[PDB]
């Protein structure tokens, strides 16, 4: 009969004394809050900052006996967020926020329904910029594991406990994809119960596995790394006589790799350890330096020399020919097969 | 007689009991809300982020019987937004906001008029930064289809339904243009009714087709890609004798394309698949590498050699001349005609 | 006697019934609002965004008969903005805001005085970031005309009309200058009365003419464009015999222009049409390519050749000398005189 | 006895009628407000924007007879900013704000004490981003004079007047330094009384003198400008015979200066006039172009030529030797001594 | 019995007269406030700005006799931050904020418990962007000491005093690390009691020592600095006869160092003094300039010359050979051993 908001005026109003400043089950067991998330947006995973932005629908559920309506004939009584500041709400924060905000476009993006037995479904749209430290040992073939963990800031573990629900604690949007990663379907769910000099607080955290789309880096970095090598090999297929041709083909290619390695770590943090993309472009350096270093041997032995003179110099230009025409493709290919098996096993 | 705002004090005030926290037609059919938009601003379509900013006038219309004034002699009773927080308003949010805000310069940019029969026109200026994933298979000749979709966050499909109005659901400003695209006049309008573990919610979405102005990329990228080829052809129109001239004209041009392809994907996301602008600048690579690779053949056969010697070496420098003087323009032009027909058919 | 704020407690308070939610002259003629602006800041005209930031003092004046004090012995009764939310205020917004904000440092930067006959002077400091589409046909010699237009968002043309005042509708700060433009003193003032599917609304807009300081671009772009040409001419003043000197002076200069044109459109939007700065740096390309193309002719005819042989080859190296020693300065200067007259007439 | 805040409940409360909306000395002389500042932070002087950020403690002092407590036995009655919105406060704004904000971390950073005779000390932490137009005639040796000026926005000069106090109107933090400038101890204090079509308003402004640390620019710009010159001089100490060595040493150095001047005005606004750093790097251009221009003379006269032939050509290669071996160090050093005295006198 | 929030309605409410605007121990000794922090986030130490962002849990403790509950049977009475604006709170600000904000995601991240004897534990999550001037004498091997200092803004030293607690005044997160530094465990704690023309205020500050991960700079900067040297040494292992080979290997390497030093101070403020990374890359300059300077000697003495002629020129090419083949590795290695011991002792 009476309008339910008018019903809720006495549901939680000064009549019946719903004090929003006192958790349910006061002085009893803690408040068991089941949580799950829904991921609209995901991406902008900046490694310069080692964070990422997500746009989730945080759903919470707890049981408040003070909210147990009985007269009403249905199961759910939704209510606009205008009085969402009227009921008790758990102080779930994100232990690695690094910035977050509500969405208030045309309305507070909030949801509030209440079952007969006091079950409170509480859902709000959030945009987080979560911090996840990036492990970059094997950079272009890394599997980053960024996390988001939900703690309680004020209430201790003996008054408020979080939990994930079993029926799909983490849903993802239907066509949600990324420009650079693959959000692997397996998603871990484990506790991260904290301790301070103030007490112990509740935590739960879902670990998102991330694997890179190697297609991009395969193009901008590896192929340019690979052309300079083959360009540095036919430089040895140059004319037999040492002329300024090898003078050009040598230093030109080395200068490429010098600039390549510059833009190599362009959008990369200043990590002290050595990653995998650079040792590729390191080995690519010492081969292209082998070219200018090899002609040093040729131009050295050539200026040495004349029967016995030319008979021994060209004998050096020949053994140096039949070796470099296969040695560079020999070690460079054996290096490649070893490099990629090292990273195809992780 | 009485001032209508003073009339509205009893229109929605505590007299007559207009509770703003209870939707119209409560416990009856859902609230049928017709929507349309008006686009002032449009642009800043960043592909680094794959989003875009728009400045719209969202108009809504629903019928609230509680707002049915009868005494008054006219059709419309506008009212400043100061009491726009006084009436019920649907919680239309944008399912792909990624940031949005109201405009509050000198007044809340809001509009509110009410017909005799309870029709509520509600219009507000909004600045959205909407997320649209970019498909970049054929990059400079792509037709991106960015969308904006209007969902309800709290009310389920059985209590609130959105709809587009038939009489021009999407107007565009008179001289609205873009720096890079053409907002095609055809604009699609279809439902995107959602489902969650909470229920099903209303959605409507308008698909904006976008086609690129190819004029820019035709200049900064293609012509510089095209000069290096012709510069790499008259390099073969060099003197007959193999001199360091071809030493210069070869590696110089190849270094251009190396730097060209660097700035090629300058403002482009790190997409794993291969787009169309790069295979252009890829084929431009393997021709300019053909130049330095061709002189490798010339300088190789030249150092081989003398009656029978010169009689067979210059016979190779001639067949290599009459072929390269037409072969590069042969395959390069046939490539061009094939490339552009592949992209003039989409 | 009584304090005038205490006087204004009954001026607009619940006594005498000043309802701030009802415009003056209700049900009568529209409210004639005269406006003018004062420009403190102006600049940051970003062409990457095609907008600009301004810091104005928007003065408004309308007549409200409800504000007609009679007892008081003076003309003006100022009042701090603390009760500036107490009176009626027109909802003037900026039709091309693209971001704007009030200034609230140590006080709301607001002004409010009221004449005896109800005249309301209302002035507030605003920082706008206004959108003006840039026309870049003739880029370094363009005259951009950015605008700012003042519309009413809620009230229709039959209830509220804006106007500029005749006595200097737009003042500019005394020493206000720009880093790149000259704010021409002539400032246009014309209506932009709008129409929608909701009605017709009031508008007024002041067109600011802007002309560029060509001094900067004359230095960073044109001179470097001009040195490469003269460097590409004395390259032909090289030794008579074709040596690797022309091998160097040719490709070196062309590589400059390639990088010049890269940084040419560095801070420029991706406009499809062709502007004027590039056709300059385009013509500068085809002359420097003429150098490497000319030596192609020299090195070609030289390798052709010997009495009749040298007697006809050097006859070609001579006619090619007396022509290129004046032809490049011939066409290049005639091009310059034509280019600058094309742009000195607009 | 009674708690002084409870004392201030009747100090300014509805008892005794302290109306915060009415300035002291109403209808009498204007309110004489003495001001001074204290500078915590200072820096981020961006010339791309021509502004700078400061973090000051604005102290104000005015006398309000309505605040004259008599019963109390002490001189000062501080009070937390919670009731700082309760008293009258002057509307001091900053005429060149360009952005400013309060600091609200753990409390509004505000101070409020009141002497017996009504003296109000009012102090608040502010972070300003003030606009100062930069004069860049002599760029690396410029003395910028940025200002900050304190106006009143609402009250006219006949109702409110600002003043600096004599006892150290501008204090600076003890170890406050800058990365690029030296905040000279002399700080000017003069009025900037304004006039509009609304009246005349109070102003005071303190002029901060700033002088650059020339040490940085002496390293990144001048030394690289200076190495290319000496590298372009020993290029003339090359072998007597004109070989491709001068072919290399000439164009290589000129290309450096071309890229040097690119990054010269890297972080510099697009000012039309010519500054001092560029004419340095301009004169450095025309000397390095003299090198490639000089070898043009050598390679020209060399190809001219043979008894009388070589007897006159080498006579030109000798007079060109004994001159260039001292002429470049002659004019270049005389240029340096003239350049630096032009800028050591300002 | 009664709900404690309802108990706190009379704990601090208008009954019993808890005036939040009056510090504890009024007119007595100052309020002794013990503080400690807990560091979640730490990093983004930008030297371009010379600041850094931290995410701390500021815990405060003071004793307020007015908050002494006696009836209740326990030690602690937590309470949600909804009434955290109800009690007195010290106005601790950060003397070098440069920007800071609260975290309000799903609740104000705040904590409030009260012991029986009035002890108030008050803890709030804060994100600071603190200013620390960077000392960059020895840049890649520097030990920066950034600070954060906690002052009181309003209350003087005779009414409010801060202190650190002895039991671990500064805790750090368990796995908190940085991308570039090592937060040394030793953390200093000393007073910074201030003085102004208003009085003396309380301060405490914790000095965080920071030492760099030299691993990154060891790779991007030093190795490229080191390859050019060895590339500039085997350039002297070139053929005995002076050919254009040394023409290439000389200027090519010098151009590398020119571009190296460009990107050397890429992300570095414009400090006037000379740091350590540049004198490394300065000494690397004058060795690679020694190469092109050395061949100047070779090509000079070579063109001088013929029995006595060649007998004295090659005698110079030999003593120049046996010296440069060890002199560059001689001085360069002795330089290295001296450089690194200068920086391994600090
Ligand atoms: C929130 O969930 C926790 C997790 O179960 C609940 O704690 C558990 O509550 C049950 C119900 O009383 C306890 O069962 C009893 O345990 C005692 C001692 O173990 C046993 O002797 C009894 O026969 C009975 O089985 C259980 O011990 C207790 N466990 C823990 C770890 O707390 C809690 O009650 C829930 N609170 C709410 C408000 O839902
Ligand atoms: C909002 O619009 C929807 C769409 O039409 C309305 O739902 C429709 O309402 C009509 C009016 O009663 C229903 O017509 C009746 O349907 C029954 C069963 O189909 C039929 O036996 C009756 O003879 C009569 O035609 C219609 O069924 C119903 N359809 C749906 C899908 O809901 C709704 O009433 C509107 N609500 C408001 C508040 O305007
Ligand atoms: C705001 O300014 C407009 C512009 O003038 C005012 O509208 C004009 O008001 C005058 C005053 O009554 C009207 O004059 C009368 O016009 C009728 C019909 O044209 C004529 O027969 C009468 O003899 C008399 O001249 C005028 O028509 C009217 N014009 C328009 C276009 O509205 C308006 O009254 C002003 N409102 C306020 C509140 O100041
Ligand atoms: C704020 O400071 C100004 C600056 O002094 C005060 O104005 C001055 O007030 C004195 C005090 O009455 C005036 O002195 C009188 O001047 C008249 C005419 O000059 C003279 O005949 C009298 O013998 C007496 O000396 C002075 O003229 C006046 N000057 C100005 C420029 O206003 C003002 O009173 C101060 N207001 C407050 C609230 O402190
Ligand atoms: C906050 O902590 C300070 C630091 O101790 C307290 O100040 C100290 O308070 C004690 C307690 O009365 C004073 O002791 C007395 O000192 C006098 C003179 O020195 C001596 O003759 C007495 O026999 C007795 O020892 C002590 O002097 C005083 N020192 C200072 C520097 O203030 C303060 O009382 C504490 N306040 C609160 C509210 O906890």
């Amino acid at each position: 009969p009476m309008p339910p908001s008018e019903f809720l005026d006495k549901l939680m109003g000064k009549v019946s004394g719903y004090d929003a400043r006192i958790r349910p089950n006061f002085k009893g067991p803690p408040v068991n809050v089941t949580c799950n998330i829904f991921i609209n947006s995901f991406g902008s995973i900046a490694e310069t900052t080692m964070d990422y932005r997500v746009n989730i629908f945080l759903r919470q559920q707890w049981n408040d006996p003070r909210l147990a309506y009985s007269e009403y004939p249905d199961d759910s009584l939704d209510l606009d967020p205008s009085m969402l500041d009227s009921i008790w709400k758990p102080d779930l924060f994100f232990a690695n926020e690094k910035g977050a905000n509500f969405h208030e476009v045309t309305t507070d993006n909030k949801l509030l329904r209440i079952s007969k037995n006091g079950n409170v479904l509480y859902s709000i749209r959030i945009t987080l910029v979560l911090a996840c430290p990036m492990d970059l040992k094997n950079f272009p073939m890394d599997v980053q594991t960024c996390i988001m963990q939900l703690e309680s800031f004020g209430y201790t573990m003996n008054d408020l406990i979080f939990e994930w629900d079993e029926k799909g604690a983490v849903q993802v949007a239907d066509g949600l994809t990324l420009p650079q990663f693959i959000l692997k379907e397996e998603k871990d769910l484990r506790y991260c119960t904290k301790h301070y000099n103030t007490g112990k607080f509740t935590c739960i955290e879902a670990r998102f596995h991330l694997e890179r789309q190697m297609g991009y880096y395969l193009i901008q970095m590896y192929i340019p790394s690979l052309l300079i090598v083959i360009l540095s090999w036919v430089s040895f297929w140059i004319n037999m006589d040492a002329a300024p041709a090898r003078v050009g083909l040598g230093i030109t290619t080395v200068l490429t790799m010098t600039t390549q390695s510059s833009g190599s770590r362009a959008s990369l943090p200043k990590v002290s350890y050595v990653k995998a993309i650079d040792i590729w472009m390191a080995v690519c350096l010492l081969f292209v330096f082998s070219a200018l270093l090899e002609y040093a041997a040729v131009n050295f032995i050539a200026r040495q020399h004349v029967e016995e003179m030319r008979k021994l110099f060209i004998s050096r230009a020949k053994r140096i020919d039949t070796v470099s025409r296969v040695a560079f493709p020999l070690v460079f290919l054996i290096f490649n097969i070893f490099y990629w098996i090292t990273y195809k096993i992780i």
